[PDB]
């Protein structure tokens, strides 16, 4: 066909639209129905399109992703498991991005220099394992994983997996980009088929066009309010309609990015001329030209069926701000001042934060600078503190060159390194004490309790970068940029004009400094050294194979009440230090979950000593004494970030099963991967039949089978027993992971020894 390379760094790896077309055509001759766009890309990547069983919401697809991307808080454990597989080189284009371990304190260059010193052991490990196994390495300072991927690696029709739940960001360039745990990335780096439950497809038809203050962020702030955080589970969101041409390519990436907050498998937009324009301005006109020749396969089929349709009229959409402790609590900016007042949310904004991968594009920085130049023209600066995170080095060099960074510095902003920083709590925040109630507004995406600064009483609202800038200047939520007046230095009242800015630089992007490190694909004789006394890195010891017996008289470690995110199960912030060390990070296990017994966090009853204490310590005491335990949870257990640490930590501390009303997708997969049993109540009311003191027996593991429920005997203290049934979503592939002790153990069994 064409020999067009997948990126500038892999001149030999060609895009295979011929393969994609061939597979789409085998599959549509079988289904004889129109295919949505996500169906074309996903089924076009099937390992076996002729025989694969295809039913939305029901079958597991065996897929062949084109490339793997990892960020440094999840890459360490993905690479420690790849190192245990014993395989010599990764089988597909793979990258590591060092963006999660740079703490915001002093701003830019200073914070990067400090991070490089503090994290030297880890950056060393990743660069060395990268050179040895043939993984490309983007150095600290290079940028946030998803911005580097949009700028260099994402293209129409790619199937990309990344160890991060905002990998869907890449849907803004017509690709299917899916968040996974490190063990799924090991499957693909090892060359074995990746499995994904066939998704449902929610269509969102966009009509009209954006105007004035309304920006691409408002479309997904509105969709999250409609669908709620559990509304997109098991589905891909596919944007279509005449209003799509109205959104810039980075705007589409913003909307696809935050679809992670409704639990969606990923989101995607159809190839159109805005993507073509972005590919040409990022050095990839040859890929835009090839995609023009395969355009029919990069847009949905006429009359394709969506399982749910939502219509949004862009012309009527007005600015939104969401939170404070969930991303689906949506409010127009116009009314948040009044709702805050009513609910007792602090009206004064201590810090306004723009950027992160969700909103750090050139157009986002241009629009925020456009609001900031007006305030400056009246002698004002920010009343709130104000920080700016550029998404990559190229965006930092280009907004610097085109003068937007200086406007943002002149209004009182501090430019932070090109890293997650405050978005995952890597922020040395000193202005409030812990427990001090206060309000910050961000252009980020998640706004859950204690995530930006480990303070549970910080009320974080997410909105667009131009609204964070307008509200940082005002310093209060009781300010609506569309209606209200500010007073200049000079005494005159003035109103902020809606920001207008270029979506891409008129000149080319300035690439900034050299930050990519290609693997020697020659040499590769590196020794990865993990010191046996390291506190940050530890080689894995394999988990135990299943004993062949049912699980009797299991102790409940904790019955969790309400929302239990992966930040409740395995907190980030300070714990990021231990992402490569399983025993040390297991000291945060479930310390944020609320115990139904006393409604406290990190205070559970030890069944032996009858002292209430920390959950980590109690799980280690049960493990030390041979007591196998269980977690009982509520709805959407495991919501949020993809960290497989939330599944590895309970396995390590002696857990056996997690029984809930429902699971978020990535956590449920991660639990199966590590040899635990994620089970759901066949009747959710049965959650109320189980009390912290009850012991449980799970029976029927001997004839464990796809579609057959497991029986659970609840043993009450008084001698009463109640039998209930538990469903699971294991297929046969996954039951083998459980029997072997973990998926990695099963893979090492298939290597003939
Ligand atoms: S923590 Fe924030 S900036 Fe970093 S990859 Fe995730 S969403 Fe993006």
């Amino acid at each position: 066909r064409a020999k067009v390379a997948m990126s500038h760094f892999e001149p030999h790896e060609y895009i295979r639209y011929d393969l994609l077309e061939k597979n789409i055509d085998i599959v549509r001759k079988r289904l004889n129905r129109p295919l949505t766009l996500s169906e074309k890309i996903v089924y076009g990547h099937l390992d076996d399109p002729a025989n694969q069983e295809i039913e939305r919401g029901k079958t597991y697809l065996r897929l062949r992703p084109d490339r793997v991307a990892m960020q440094d808080a999840t890459a360490q454990m993905a690479m420690l498991q790849f190192i245990s597989s014993g395989l010599p080189k990764v089988a597909v284009p793979s990258t590591i991005h060092c963006d999660h371990l740079i703490e915001a304190q002093l701003g830019g260059e200073k914070d990067l220099r400090r991070a490089k010193d503090i994290n030297q052991e880890v950056y060393n490990f990743l660069a060395t394992a990268g050179a040895k196994y043939g993984v490309g390495f983007w150095r600290p300072g290079s940028g946030i994983i998803h911005q580097i991927i949009l700028e260099n690696y994402a293209y129409p029709g790619v199937l990309l997996i990344g160890t991060d739940s905002h990998t869907p960001n890449g849907g803004g360039l017509g690709g299917i980009c899916i968040g996974v745990g490190g063990a799924d990335a090991v499957d693909v780096m090892a060359g074995i088929p990746w499995e994904l439950k066939c998704p449902k497809v929610i269509g969102v038809k966009l009509t009209g066009s954006l105007s004035g203050w309304t920006s691409p962020k408002d479309v997904i702030l509105k969709v999250a309010g409609i669908l709620t955080v559990k509304g997109g589970t098991g589905a891909i969101v596919e944007y279509h309609g005449p209003g799509v041409d109205s959104i810039s390519c980075t705007g589409m990436a913003t909307i696809c990015n935050m679809g992670a907050e409704i639990g969606a498998t990923t989101s995607v937009f159809p190839y159109n001329h805005r993507m073509k324009k972005y590919l040409s301005k990022t050095g990839r006109a040859d890929i835009a030209n090839l995609a023009d020749e395969f355009k029919d396969h990069l847009v949905p089929d006429s009359g394709c069926h969506y399982d749910q349709l939502i219509e949004i009229n862009l012309s009527e959409l007005k600015p939104h701000i969401n939170g404070p402790f969930t991303p689906d609590l949506a409010h127009p900016v116009a009314e948040v001042g009044s709702v805050a007042e009513k609910e007792g949310w602090p009206l004064d904004i201590r810090v306004g934060l723009i950027g992160s991968c969700t909103n750090s594009s050139y157009e986002d920085m241009g629009r925020s600078a456009a609001v900031a130049k007006q305030a400056l023209a009246h002698g004002l600066k920010c009343k709130s503190q104000f920080t700016i995170t550029p998404g990559s080095e190229q965006i930092r060099a280009t907004i610097e060159r085109d003068g937007y960074a200086q406007v943002l510095r002149d209004v009182g902003g501090i430019v932070l390194a090109n890293a997650c920083g405050p978005c995952i709590g890597q922020w040395d925040r000193k202005d409030i004490k812990k427990g001090e109630k206060n309000t910050i507004v961000t252009s980020y995406n998640r706004n859950f309790t204690g995530r930006n600064d480990a303070n549970p009483e910080t009320h974080a609202f997410v909105t667009s970068p131009e609204i964070v800038t307008a509200l940082a200047i005002a310093g209060t939520l009781k300010f609506n940029p569309e209606t209200d007046f500010l007073t200049g230095k000079d005494g005159k009242k003035f109103k902020l004009e809606a920001p207008d800015a270029d979506e891409l630089p008129r000149a080319e992007f300035d690439p900034g400094q050299d930050t990519y490190q290609h693997p020697p694909k020659d040499s590769s004789g590196q020794r990865v050294d993990v010191s046996p006394t390291s506190q940050r890195l530890q080689l894995l010891e394999p988990f135990d194979k299943w004993d062949g017996k049912d699980l009797e008289d299991l102790q409940i470690l904790i019955k969790v009440k309400g929302k239990c995110t992966t930040d409740h199960i395995s907190a980030a912030g300070p714990w990021l230090k231990f992402r490569g060390h399983l025993d040390n990070i297991s000291n945060n296990l479930l310390i944020g979950a609320i115990n139904s017994e006393n409604r406290k966090a990190n205070s559970v009853r030890n069944a032996v000593t009858q002292e209430f204490g920390p959950v980590p310590d109690t799980a280690r005491y049960y493990k030390q004494h041979g007591i196998r335990w269980v977690v009982i949870g509520d709805e959407n257990y495991g919501e949020g970030s993809s960290r497989e640490h939330r599944a590895l930590e309970p396995r390590f501390l002696g857990g056996r099963a997690i029984i809930t009303k429902s699971f978020a997708r990535i956590h449920e997969t991660n639990l199966k991967k590590q040899g635990l049993l994620p089970l759901t109540f066949a009747d959710p009311a049965d959650y109320n039949k189980i009390h912290p003191v009850d012991k449980l027996t799970i029976q029927g593991l001997k004839d464990f089978a796809p579609g057959k429920p497991l029986t659970c005997i609840i043993k009450h203290p008084n001698g009463t027993q109640e039998t209930i049934l538990l469903n699971h979503t294991f297929n046969e592939t996954q039951i083998e992971w459980f029997r072997a002790g973990s998926a990695l153990n099963r893979m090492k069994e298939l290597q003939q020894k």
